[PDB]
């Protein structure tokens, strides 16, 4: 009879049914949490509608999502605001989310009326968190999914995961991007694929590496003069203060250096222990690449 408690039903209920089309796009595990997520919805939408006279959830309900909580919260790493709606599954999570902010509200509205439904409000806020961290996870495993690819290097999987909208800028916890490691590999079609949507070509790994020194390093031209073409820093520096041309001297290669020449490299350039690329040449005894280099 009351409003807020019919609203805060109705809205309880088209709850679980956004959690109904939402259970279909994840795996068993996922599934199974968001079935007795259902269950207790239910319990919940039945305590409310008897105005607190049937039983309904109980505490091990919530320590049961704040255990949740933990266990993804310490396999995620929030940094900034990110755009909702990386992928379909993180969407529908999301849009659950918000359903389930307006089904707090409501019970927070009912609350205050009535004096009950205090624990359903909690059980309702872990419930949100718990939809924003499996959204966010959902994310993490795309983006893992898409290194796996990247090392692997064969390019079906990365333009299927990319064109899903799997982050192109995810990284391990070493630091490497997608790109970092399709030059550490050696499958270009893949380097070019993904840096024309955007992939920052300067991205900073854990060990000084940019994609362009490494891949350098490995003495792959295609890869290098793309990442040239397409605005790599000719004279970015790593965690040692090496420039792209000192490490391309420390294995000579000499199609490399004159790449690297030719778009602005310097050849007297100061590391930390003050070699220069010209010194290194001079030091391996490789004589054309010092003519070259002079």
């Amino acid at each position: 009879k009351d409003s807020p408690i019919i609203e805060a039903n109705g809205t309880l209920d088209e709850l679980t049914s956004f959690i109904g089309e939402a259970k279909h796009y994840v795996d068993e595990e996922m599934k199974g949490i968001l079935e007795e997520i259902q269950n207790d919805i239910y319990k919940i939408m039945g305590e409310i509608g008897s105005k607190g006279k049937i039983e309904g959830i109980s505490e091990e309900r919530i320590a049961w999502l704040l255990k949740l909580i933990l266990r993804y919260m310490e396999m995620v790493n929030l940094k900034s605001f990110v755009l909702p709606g990386g992928t379909l599954e993180s969407a529908k999570l999301d849009v659950c989310r918000t359903i389930a902010r307006r089904a707090l509200r409501k019970v927070l509205t009912v609350t205050r009326e009535f004096g009950i439904g205090a624990e359903a409000a909690a059980y309702l806020l872990a419930l949100s968190d718990l939809l924003f961290l499996l959204a966010r996870v959902i994310e993490i495993e795309l983006g893992k999914k898409l290194l796996e690819a990247a090392r692997a290097g064969q390019d079906d999987e990365v333009r299927i995961l990319m064109a899903n909208g799997a982050d192109v800028n995810a990284h391990d916890d070493q630091g490497s991007t997608p790109l970092h490691l399709a030059a550490w590999i050696g499958h270009p079609e893949i380097v070019e694929v993904l840096l024309k949507h955007g992939a920052d070509v300067n991205a900073r790994d854990t060990d000084g590496w940019t994609p362009l020194h490494l891949a350098a390093d490995n003495g792959h031209l295609e890869i290098v003069e793309v990442l040239l073409k397409y605005g790599a820093d000719v004279n970015a520096q790593d965690a040692y203060g090496l420039t792209p041309l000192h490490l391309a001297a420390d294995r000579g290669h000499l199609e490399i250096v004159e790449v690297l020449l030719k778009h602005g490299a310097d050849v007297n350039a100061q590391d930390k222990f003050g070699k220069t690329a010209f010194d290194i040449s001079i030091d391996n005894g490789n004589e054309d690449l010092a003519e070259i280099l002079q």
